């Protein structure tokens, strides 16, 4: 009926510990979502190509040119762990457990309301009355079987509101075209022209133009109707919430002390290196702490900004992120730069159109690289070397004094051992949809939790046409009278994790909240202003430190 | 439905006798609340600092300088005694029983109403038309858990209304959030400045925002849905409607009569005080009334108007409420003075916006302290004592002329044994949460049943966002339609009480209402007037004296 | 709160205290957050050495 | 201390504890009993005390 | 040796001495010089000994809290004294065995 | 003197129970009729629960 | 884990002028230990 | 070593362990002897009591 309610708003995380030290975490989430009225009833391709970023000479990194499906459809997408967990739960997860899992995601809508707008003048000045409509619906569609691409709007941040009590909005639903770009790589004013700046036209072999009304079993919702898309179990692998430290210069056994420190001040020389026993795989008849042999390489050497292009323009390479080192350097390391906006945690005094940045720095201290710091010998190492015996961070590679050795080196390997990168606090992506190719990546970097076998279908929702009186099918003009409407949607993600051992001596690192200052941690951040003005700003995922090795 | 109702009036109280002399008094209330909708949809952290009143020098007690965290929910708070009885019921409770105890509770939220409001000319002034929205909801959540703070509305006088006639509002909920303020003491127009007055930012330590979301279990209701809490079972101590008279100078066995009167006029003197038997404490050789050993103490003394300061600023001491003494010094024994308001008990012909207050004399008489006459003798007693071997009520203690030691002078001892205060009517508190500390109080001085267990779960009520259809997350303007709701709150409190026993041979006092004239009991204050404006004064709780020992 | 802060700087000041309700022990016609009736006294004071 | 509550002033009564090597006894309550020849008087003391 | 002063850390329970005043019996704010007493004036004649000093202010609606467990060098239990009125808490040991 | 006006009876006191007196004591009272009681009665250490 | 806000916690802090600097919880060059006290308390509760 | 254990309703069960070498002198004398200690040195001193 019209007048009875469909569900119950419910937000409560619940934490159930069952068997040997493992905790059953029950996240909740409910929001108001405000789907308005499509801005056409159209599939369209839409082109984007920005000729005045590209046309300037060195803007090939400026490349925003593509096509896409813009769908009537709006996404009501879910993945980000601000939707699901408030900050205190995520410090408490991030302190007291070692590693998190996902386990399943239980979707629903309910409360469904939508209504008309009219005009009246009141006034001399026009109004809107806002009507109900209870026979208009609204269309529900979940991929479940994954027919349709996978666009997350944690890509474009765009997802569900992170504040429970706030409204929020529904995602647009478009997807990729498969046309073909080229851009004439050149840098800044140089003499000469841009000689490749084309697109090109849809071609025969790869076009794929999906409707959602073909591919998916859609659910009109009117007022008293719900929907519920069941129980979806994950079967992802375990991210670790505790992070390392050992470099590759901190594994195995530490070279006995020939002499001991008398102090507290001073240090204890070894053995000398010429008669020092251990293994190298130097020709050097002398052991020492930078040639001794490891198991494995623990972090590798990636290229810096290498733009690769292959039929839809020049793309940066992703980097797996690690920390970045003494050598403050973040851009060689792969530290993601977060740009989000109000609703998903920029401070709502900001009355500027700018977003809210942030590097996100990580925490897997063994896996950093430091460019400036590395060097390569000759094949037989004699150490001090020559001139022309060393390849170092200043020497130009090819002819350009802006490029060194380490913005070609690539040294991933066989025996390299990195490790998997934390989870982001709100403004992360939970899980994501495997590559459909024979061989995949060994890792995401935009999701820890890679769904192995489907993901989650995705969930579309879009008001139903409303129509005047005067309707031709014919004659391009669809009147459509003004709707929108508003629902709740209520989810549970269930995760395991397990407890935290305490081995070591001393007080190991925890997320404190601190006082009101200059620190990253003050608590008012966490706390609304005089006005009400809520901020999320990121958390350390991985407080605690582990032992590698 | 919509055209379906989902409830009954009723505000009827059943007495029922059962067992060997026990009462099951029902006492059922049922009204009709009107929620409107909160001033802004987030929770704002908002500041209160008078500078006006602390900045003069002298008004310590002035003070009422903190921070609140303002919900946008509203609190359905019935713990006062003018709720679920009429003043008839409270004068047979009072009269006939002996004793009271609390029971039980049900709740519940019917025959809900949502309707929005819009403009129309009509004449070139435009006026509001009230139309209905039949899917717009209601957000109910009971903390049956007490995870947010307890805030009372019979603190602030914003219970439910008395009448049940009238129509009656909800309480906003709000809680403190947990700064430091600093104040300086200093005296009237006293040379100097004020030192401190400040107030501090929010503590990393100790700051807790919670929110209703995140924390309950919120049922939407529509106009055709219902909720209802089921029966809360307190688990409280029996209060007593019976007063004591016995002072430390009435109890155990009076001194047998030498000489008896011969008319109805004189006196009969008893035993010499030098040759009398009995026990004392002094170490003289008579034993009198005063010095006479007791078995326990039955008022203690307490320092008045003691204004201690601990990271939140001055506030006064609370006293257990005693008798006024023929010394009529009703601040000394803490006479609490209450202030409220037309919904409560202010007669409605008042139409200043000052409230109506009345000081709430204890009818405790034998645990009523004399300050005038209270004195203090030297270690070895020898009466009549000369000037400096006395320390009575008109001695400046420190150099203060105006301040007597009976201001510091606290006597509560283990030998100390008062009477619990009476409850007061309509403008009363019924119940109240046991403090979360390891050492509780004895007593609480807001309410006579304070839950030994767990408070019953205040419920909390808000209307659902009604939005248009222009709405930007990440804008603040919230256009937000306007509505509001009317709802039926019934709830029944369920006592037991006890049959009172007649022993003394007089007539004893009796709460009879009196003819029309200058009396505090005339019937024309419990009865409407021409215009119909209800009044309600308050009720004596105890008539009827009873032996303490 | 009687008024509510505009920006994030400025307070909001309560109802006036000679008409607010509430209840006191003081004898005077006005409630004050310093004079206002508590369930208990949370800390005590207690003799200095 | 002789404290007054509407029946006139009585002495607040002490819990009795041991009088010190500073001898005094009214400072922890000693009782001071006053019988009779019925209940442990000489019978021999011709006296009314 | 090595010294330490522990603060507790029940925020509520905590007395600010600078700042408490008693006024006279009916309660006139602004007070006079003779109608308030201050951690500023002699009690007895000692000037260096105020109010707060014989202040006690325990009560029957008095709840404060346990103090905390002090870590390496606290006490874990204690032993209950055997008299027939007991403490209500000793400050050595957070656990008297009962 | 202060020793006249001081009380530090606190949360951390434990006294004794006063002792039973021969022949001329009281052996049990009655408990007075109030919700808060006292500890103890000094006229008898038997006092009837 | 009731509030919103992330609560106090007793994390062990970098080597300086701190009072949780992890270099008194860790032996020096000869092995000289020493244990300065922590806090027992440190999420606030809500008393009534 | 110190046991962790999670059983019911969010219950840990700690089990601390604790194995130390106590090393024991003989006595300073075989004898109960009851020492007398009297810090005239300070107490003299006015004003250290």
């Amino acid at each position: 009926g019209v007048g009875v309610s469909t569900g119950s708003y419910d937000n409560q995380t619940h934490y159930r510990a069952l068997g040997d030290g493992w905790v059953e975490i029950t996240a909740l989430a409910t929001r108001l979502v405000h789907l308005n009225m499509p801005k056409s009833e159209n599939y369209c391709r839409i082109r984007v190509h920005n000729t005045t970023d590209t046309s300037v000479k060195g803007n090939m990194a400026k490349d925003d040119a593509h096509e896409q499906i813009w769908t009537p459809w709006s996404l009501v997408d879910a993945n980000a762990w601000g939707v699901w967990l408030q900050p205190s739960d995520w410090q408490y997860i991030c302190n007291t457990m070692s590693q998190l899992n996902l386990v399943s995601l239980d979707q629903e809508i309910f409360n469904v309301v939508l209504k008309t707008v009219t005009e009246q003048d009141l006034g001399g000045q026009a109004i809107k009355i806002y009507n109900n409509d209870l026979t208009a619906c609204m269309m529900v569609a979940v991929d479940s079987n994954n027919i349709l691409p996978y666009t997350p709007a944690a890509n474009s941040m765009e997802t569900l509101g992170f504040y429970p009590w706030k409204p929020t909005i529904a995602s647009p639903y478009r997807y990729y075209f498969c046309v073909d770009r080229d851009l004439s790589v050149t840098y800044e004013n140089q003499e000469g022209t841009v000689e490749h700046n084309v697109m090109g036209t849809p071609k025969g072999m790869n076009s794929q133009f999906f409707t959602i009304e073909n591919t998916q079993q859609i659910t009109l919702l009117r007022t008293g109707d719900e929907f519920a898309t069941g129980t979806y179990y994950f079967d992802t692998n375990p991210v670790k919430l505790t992070h390392t430290w050992q470099t590759n210069r901190q594994l195995g056994q530490p070279p006995l002390l020939s002499t001991f420190p008398e102090a507290d001040t001073d240090a204890g020389t070894l053995t000398a290196q010429g008669s020092r026993h251990g293994t190298t795989q130097m020709g050097v008849n002398w052991v020492s702490e930078a040639i001794r042999t490891r198991p494995a390489q623990v972090g590798f050497c990636q290229p810096h900004n290498d733009f690769e292009a292959s039929r839809a323009g020049p793309f940066a390479a992703p980097k797996v992120p690690a920390d970045i080192t003494q050598g403050v350097d973040k851009e060689a390391n792969g530290s993601v730069r977060y740009s989000y906006g109000k609703q998903h945690g920029e401070n709502w005094a900001s009355h500027g159109p700018a977003p809210e940045r942030y590097t996100w720095d990580e925490t897997s201290f063994g896996s950093g690289r430091d460019t400036k710091d590395g060097f390569i010998q000759s094949a037989p190492l004699v150490v001090p070397p020559p001139l022309n015996g060393i390849l170092t961070n200043a020497n130009p590679i090819g002819t350009k004094n802006d490029i060194h050795f380490s913005n070609v080196f690539n040294s991933y390997g066989p025996l390299t051992a990195f490790s998997h990168p934390s989870p982001v606090y709100p403004q992360g992506q939970i899980w994501d949809k495997e590559l459909d190719l024979e061989h995949k990546p060994r890792l995401h970097i935009t999701a820890p939790f890679v769904c192995k076998n489907n993901a989650p279908g995705q969930m579309l929702v879009r008001l139903g046409p409303n129509l005047t009186d005067q309707y031709d099918p014919n004659g391009a003009t669809l009147s459509r009278i003004v709707t929108y409407g508003t629902f709740f949607w209520k989810g549970k993600l269930t995760m395991r994790a397990k407890l935290r051992a305490n081995t070591t001596w001393n007080p190991v690192y925890q997320v404190s909240a601190e006082d009101n200052g200059n620190s990253y941690m003050s608590v008012t951040k966490w706390l609304p202003t005089a006005t009400g003005n809520m901020q999320s700003v990121p958390l350390i995922t991985r407080p605690v430190a582990r032992n590698t090795y």
